[PDB]
């Protein structure tokens, strides 16, 4: 019993964090076989943060420029180049820790872990979402670049996300790690703000579904809906649009509680017409869309690694 | 920026976790040098969970008994001993993947990192608090006995808890790692129940203050109270007093923030009296108390945004 938000466990990724400085900035690596990754903005001054050439500024670059370093040891690089967004530093060594992984790109409204890292160093692990306006809502300070986010499946890493910056209303921005950026955002000092959100409709389906599990069945009723009157009022609640998709990926929790998701759907309209009336859903006063229908699935039944 | 419930990193805590079989009974034990911890409730037979005597299943058990699987390997039990509720197993290797680590017992109100297991397996992390009354609401399926909760501030790994039980509201049950109950529950089927909870203050005014250290200010008024007054309002809310340690605990983030203690409580009266008129705070609409003063200082910046 109970609910939480959850992380994978982190350790096949704590050990394969390093720290990677270019002249005076220090930020996180991600050393994976004989490369070690970051973002390409390590290489930037302050004055080229404005407008920045990189294509100039790397190969005015050479390995010498590049200090590495896993734990206490120094990684000698050997050769560098840019991917995009992220830049690639092959060093000498091929991590001993390297995990089974793979480099995935996620679909707004998925969630990972984030291992938050400092100077190389993990500090703290949390469960987070890609947002429908391709921000995330972390925490992060100060040199927190290159810090990664991820999945697991069995023994696999799916590595998903690499932290580069933060917009003004303090939520954060970056790429997968083929340094493609999640969202209209560019590596640079310049005027960029997060678009206007929206809640991820088929994850708070999931919570509610989470929430009858756990015996939280206030919020049921005898009605049902339809797709299409339900997306009405959806977008009036810039609640994002349902589709058939999403509604045969919760088949599965719709058949062990006896409420289809149209009879859900229904429930969840009423909870945007009029409110939770003083009432809470598993310990929140707001819906909860940061929950995927896997998510509540694997927690509810015990999915091990 | 931003605010989070955020784990300890979980790696040296899963390089310990191990599966214990004992009978038809399989659950998670903590692997530390050549000792492996588990409930003692794993010699418990199914047919006698309402009254078990441990001395007298124990003395019945050869080392063979137990089978303990560390991934894919087993690890020969060469001797075993009992503290309080905790079994604690000598093994003929010692576990190379030990970290440095010390076990602790805590005080309600102190949070930490769960590690969720199965099967010797981990699922999952998260956060836990020990709630004032010696519960904690986790997320824990059958099995996941011997499951631990942790904190690693600088390097070290803090052993504070070991999970045992499911109580009838669904919350969670354990010992310390020397085997000791937080509370008065016991290792055996009872009609006991968590009793009344109440809300942890000092933590409350912690988040409040990582609030306005991210930036927002609108809950805060122009008044003030004395720490008897909050308390007498506080405890008709259900909050557990706040006491002077509280408040001495508090004051690094008064200091770094400008705004006196018993003007954050002030605060947070008017906040108990009013609710919040559709505004959140760090994202919630409820008032958060799973987040110590230590946390907060963990997360937030040094720097306020004023
Ligand atoms: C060069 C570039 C792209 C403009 C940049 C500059 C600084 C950083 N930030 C580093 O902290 C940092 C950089 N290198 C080491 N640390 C931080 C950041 O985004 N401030 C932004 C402030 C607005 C203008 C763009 C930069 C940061 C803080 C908290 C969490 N995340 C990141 C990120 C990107
Ligand atoms: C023998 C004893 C002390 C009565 C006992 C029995 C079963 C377990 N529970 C094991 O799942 C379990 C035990 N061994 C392997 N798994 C579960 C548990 O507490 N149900 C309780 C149900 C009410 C009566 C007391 C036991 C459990 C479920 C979910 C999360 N946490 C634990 C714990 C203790
Ligand atoms: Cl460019
Ligand atoms: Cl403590
Ligand atoms: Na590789
Ligand atoms: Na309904």
């Amino acid at each position: 019993s109970g609910f939480r938000k959850m992380a994978f466990p982190s350790g096949k990724v704590e050990g394969c964090m390093v720290q990677v400085t270019c002249g005076t900035t220090t930020l996180n690596g991600l050393w994976l076989d004989d490369v070690v990754y970051c973002p390409r903005h390590v290489i930037c001054t302050s004055e080229d943060m404005l407008n920045p050439n990189y294509e100039d500024l790397l190969i005015r670059k050479s390995n010498h420029n590049f200090l590495v370093q896993a734990g206490n040891v120094q990684l000698r690089v050997i050769g560098h180049s840019m991917q995009n967004c992220v830049l690639k530093l092959k060093v000498d060594t091929a991590n001993p820790k390297t995990p089974k992984y793979k480099f995935v790109r996620i679909q707004p409204g998925q969630t990972f872990s984030v291992l938050a890292c400092y100077n190389g160093s993990p500090s703290g692990v949390y469960q987070c979402a890609m947002r429908p306006n391709f921000t995330i809502k972390g925490s992060f300070l100060n040199g927190s670049c290159g810090s990664v986010g991820f999945n697991i499946d069995y023994d696999c890493v799916s590595f998903c996300y690499m932290h580069h910056m933060e917009l003004p209303t303090g939520v954060h921005a970056g790429t997968d790690l083929e340094g493609n950026f999640y969202g209209p955002f560019v590596d640079r000092q310049t005027a960029q703000a997060a678009g206007t959100d929206t809640t991820i409709t088929v994850n708070v389906l999931a919570w509610l579904y989470a929430a009858v599990i756990n015996g939280d069945r206030w919020f049921l009723n005898r009605f049902t809906t339809t797709l299409n009157d339900f997306n009405l009022v959806a977008m009036k609640y810039n609640y994002e649009p349902l589709t058939q998709d999403h509604v045969d990926i919760l088949g599965p929790l719709s058949a062990q509680t006896g409420i289809a998701v149209l009879d859900m759907c229904a429930s969840l309209k009423e909870l945007l017409q009029n409110g939770m009336n003083g009432r809470t859903i598993l310990g929140s006063a707001l819906l909860e869309d940061e929950f995927t229908p896997f998510d509540v699935v694997r927690q509810c039944s015990g999915v091990t690694f």
